[PDB]
């Protein structure tokens, strides 16, 4: 099994992979 921290840790990964911002941002669009 994966640990506890895998989702906070996959957040600094995703981050990169993001660049941009949350999906609800672009429901809310500048």
């Amino acid at each position: 099994l994966f640990p506890q921290i895998n989702f906070l840790g996959s957040l600094l990964i995703a981050g990169c992979i993001t660049s941009t911002d949350p999906v609800l941002s672009a429901l809310i669009v500048g």
